[PDB]
């Protein structure tokens, strides 16, 4: 029922960013 | 071997925000 | 000290994804 | 870990309507 | 003069969705 | 884009939805 994410940690120019999805738990 | 994030959906001043740690899997 | 997420919930193609930032807190 | 709505405004029959998810923050 | 939503929650295929009115407040 | 990021509220039973109109 909540919205909770599940993303993964890649290196864009030398800084750690996170790219996920938002999924229903 | 990789890291992961796992986090919650937020609202903050009307928009929808991320908070999550980081985990290694 | 740990590594912590801190993003925004964006609506990309009709679903609900995640750009965030990794942060020291 | 309230009931939500998040939509988009379209334009039907010359009325402005609003088609979205309940989703729960 | 702001535009507001007022609509019914409807079960569409087992998820709760929103069909409703944009109107002028 | 115009986007609603708006409440649902239980009046009378029934689901109902109250929201303002943002621009994304």
């Amino acid at each position: 029922g909540k919205l909770k994410v599940l993303g993964d940690v890649i290196e864009v120019g030398g800084k750690l960013k996170v790219l996920g999805d938002v999924i229903e738990v």
